[PDB]
């Protein structure tokens, strides 16, 4: 799939707003995750032990792996398309160390899409967010690609 000019626009006007409060958009992004699709959680040895959403505000190391995950995600977004490296080492931790299925992939995007619905509704109206929904996709159809190349799941 190839994204327009105008869509990457979109989707790039929206992620300028959520680089002013990186941790903030991790942390309500990986909660937003657990909460709704709480097997997820069993995927992390470090956080698993979280038992409510309080625990996991308050949780340190949580907001910092939210910064860890949002910044690769935000360098892959502002390569247009163009991510092949960084998609690499991604694709090979992911799918042989932690495991993470492709419909893993899609409940975060979900997650990614409610906060930026909730926190940036004045540039996150239906065309910013079917702009998002394209990049996700283009991004997940890649992962997969990658994870059959590594022999993973397919
Ligand atoms: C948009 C997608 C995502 C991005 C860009 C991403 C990014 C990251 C980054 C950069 C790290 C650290 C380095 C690494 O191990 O490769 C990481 C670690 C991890 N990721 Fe993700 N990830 C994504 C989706 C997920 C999903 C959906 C799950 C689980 C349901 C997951 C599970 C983990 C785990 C288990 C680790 C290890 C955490 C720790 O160090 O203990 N990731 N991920």
């Amino acid at each position: 799939m190839v994204l327009s000019e105008g869509e990457w626009q979109l989707v790039l006007h929206v992620w300028a707003k959520v680089e002013a409060d990186v941790a903030g958009h991790g942390q309500d992004i990986l909660i937003r995750l657990f909460k709704s699709h709480p097997e997820t959680l069993e995927k992390f040895d470090r956080f698993k032990h979280l038992k409510t959403e309080a625990e996991m505000k308050a949780s340190e190391d949580l907001k910092k792996h939210g910064v860890t995950f949002l910044t690769a995600l935000g360098a892959i977004l502002k390569k247009k398309g163009h991510h092949e490296a960084e998609l690499k080492p991604l694709a090979q931790s992911h799918a042989t160390k932690h495991k993470i299925p492709i419909k893993y992939l899609e409940f975060i995007s979900e997650a990614i899409i409610h906060v930026l619905h909730s926190r940036h509704p004045g540039n996150f109206g239906a065309d910013a967010q079917g702009a998002m929904n394209k990049a996700l996709e283009l991004f997940r159809k890649d992962i997969a690609a990658k994870y059959k190349e590594l022999g993973y799941q397919g």
